[PDB]
């Protein structure tokens, strides 16, 4: 039996007896499973006594009622491993989880035909929330503190404060999660320290997340709010992420280390968010389209290094013993070793010799009078074209509107043009020779946006109507493009391709261990190695390598596959000991 864990007046206590939580923030979805015990070993060596983990909904239930909670997706095996750790488990299954995430964790077919509008009362949202509540809870039940187990507490939705204040919505929320047996740890909620009236549910704790330098201020205001109840900052902002075409965060590890320092003194328990990021592999990275005027839709990068404690690759940064010598000066007490470090390896550099079109990989065509978004055809991520035909002599501005979020665009092929919400453009000027043509339109799916008021239409792919200067174009074919597996490619030659199109070759590996797959060579696009989608590549940086971690290796020839949108010029890739960071372009 794991110890009991409650409250008691301003303090935590647990087996009874006064108890400070010392946590760290590691997502179980994005840490390969065969390092899940590394991480854990290094959070117990900073002295951390809890690890903090989300669930993301859209990775466990992939397709309406097909629950996965296997392999990278098995949160009881990750919890089991925590507490062969001797660490305690803080489970944030959201929902909504935000977590800088492909919207925000929701499914994307929450987003098709039937309207459903997310995070609201909307029925079919309460019962599909329910649901996976339900399945999570029976993954985890046995793990529930209250039924023994090292799950000490539960965080219901996520600050929803930041959203809207509906407490009918939150209180649904509760009732859920009371319903799916959750109520068998500590329930609480979390908010930023402005948002607390609006998140929180009376007869549940609120603990409070602020960013470096507002400890003082942000704790002032959770007490002042919830004066008879303990303190904790549910996520310390150790670190920032990362958005392609802005520069890779740095922040103040003195600032940091110091502030923990005086947070821990005052008592306070703390969650530091992120201990380690990681990766979001694939598809799954979020974005963000925020509320003032001059915001606009903006796109998280394929690594969540978060300038963590740890690195993207688990390597420990100064700010580890800094963080881990305030631990020690706090609590007193010797925190156990680092594991053997894990080793980066250099690879020779690899030709990819192979090259096949996009265009000759489309699937069948699906007849529309116009533009859908993907979930129409029930698709979650990757790519959609939208194809029909122009007649000619015309110099004219093709309009799509809101793009979600990159268009290419061809006219038999030939490149006319993009379009990006990014970059505030809903236009191109098309030059449509005489007779009829091919009119292509290439969408790519960057991330459905994760937080703000903008997140609940996340239909990816095109949605407005498309004009050619005043007329409107209709009758189309769509081409749903997810890229499931490389090994349906088709169309392969040793000849030059333009882009879009993929490029293949094989990585030798003598003895598996982690390396960066070097995306130099590449324009913008994904890469899968040894059969994994490392996640995406883009030339306008930051980030202009891929974490391919040593468990996804095999012994011997690895295949390597990169799609780029653009043209090629020198294909291939490299074995890198360390990150690539680029000033973006």
């Amino acid at each position: 039996q794991w110890p009991t864990f409650a409250t008691q007046g301003t303090q935590f206590v647990r087996d009874g007896k006064p108890y400070q939580v010392l946590s760290g923030a590691i997502h179980f979805q994005r840490i390969p499973r065969t390092y899940w015990k590394d991480r854990l070993q290094k959070a117990r060596a900073l002295g951390l006594n809890t690890v903090e983990t989300y669930v993301f909904w859209n990775l466990v239930e992939p397709q309406q009622g097909q629950f996965d909670f296997n392999a990278n997706n098995d949160v009881a095996a990750f919890v089991r491993e925590a507490a062969a750790q001797g660490l305690n488990v803080i489970l944030r299954p959201g929902p909504y989880a935000c977590a800088e995430w492909e919207a925000g964790g929701y499914p994307a077919w929450l987003f098709g035909k039937d309207n459903i509008r997310i995070r609201s009362r909307d029925p079919r949202f309460l019962a599909a929330s329910q649901s996976y509540l339900d399945a999570v809870a029976q993954q985890v039940r046995p793990l529930l503190n209250h039924n023994g187990g090292p799950i000490i507490a539960v965080q219901v939705e996520n600050e929803y404060g930041s959203y809207d204040d509906d407490h009918a919505y939150m209180a649904d929320n509760r009732a859920m999660f009371v319903k799916a047996g959750f109520d068998k740890a500590l329930l609480f909620t979390s908010d930023g320290a402005d948002m607390l009236a609006n998140g929180t549910l009376p007869g549940t704790l609120a603990v409070v997340n602020f960013a470096p330098g507002e400890a003082k201020s942000a704790f002032d205001k959770l007490i002042k709010f919830q004066p008879d109840q303990p303190r904790m900052v549910g996520e310390y902002w150790a670190g920032w992420f990362d958005h392609w075409g802005t520069p890779h965060a740095s922040t103040n590890a003195k600032q940091q280390t110091e502030e923990l320092e005086w947070i821990l003194r005052q008592g306070h328990s703390a969650n530091l968010y992120m201990f380690i990021g990681g990766t979001s592999f694939g598809f799954m990275n979020g974005a963000n389209f925020q509320g003032n005027p001059s915001d606009h839709y903006a796109p998280q990068t394929t690594s969540y290094d978060y300038d963590a404690i740890l690195d993207e690759a688990g390597r420990p940064t100064p700010k580890f013993a800094l963080m881990r010598d305030v631990i020690t000066r706090v609590t007193g007490v010797q925190p156990p070793a680092l594991p053997a470090p894990i080793a980066m390896a250099a690879l020779k550099d690899a030709p990819l010799r192979e090259s096949a079109s996009l265009w000759d990989n489309l699937p069948a065509p699906i007849a529309i009078d116009t533009p859908q978004p993907m979930e129409h055809f029930g698709q979650d991520y990757g790519y959609i074209l939208y194809r029909t035909t122009v007649t000619g002599p015309r110099k004219e501005s093709l309009y799509l509107g809101e793009v979600r979020d990159v268009a290419r665009v061809y006219v038999d092929q030939k490149p006319v043009g993009s379009v990006e919400r990014r970059l505030q453009q809903v236009a191109t000027e098309v030059d449509i020779p005489a007779g009829q043509h091919t009119l292509d339109v290439l969408v790519e799916n960057s991330g459905r946006i994760n937080y703000g008021p903008r997140m609940a239409d996340g239909r990816a792919g095109l949605v407005d109507p498309v004009l050619l200067d005043n007329q409107q174009l209709t009758n189309w074919q769509a081409f749903p493009l997810p890229m499931r597996s490389p090994d349906s490619i088709r169309g392969w030659t040793r000849n030059t391709v333009e882009g879009p199109a993929f490029h293949r070759g094989n990585l030798r590996i003598g003895t598996p261990a982690d390396t960066y797959l070097d995306m130099r060579a590449f324009g913008k696009g994904i890469a899968w190695a040894n059969g994994v989608n490392l996640g995406r590549h883009w030339n306008i940086g930051p980030q202009r390598a891929l974490y391919f971690p040593a468990p996804f290796q095999r012994k011997g020839d690895n295949t390597v596959v990169v799609f780029d949108l653009d043209s090629t010029a020198k294909p291939s890739v490299r074995g890198l000991q360390q990150q690539v960071w680029i000033t973006p372009k």
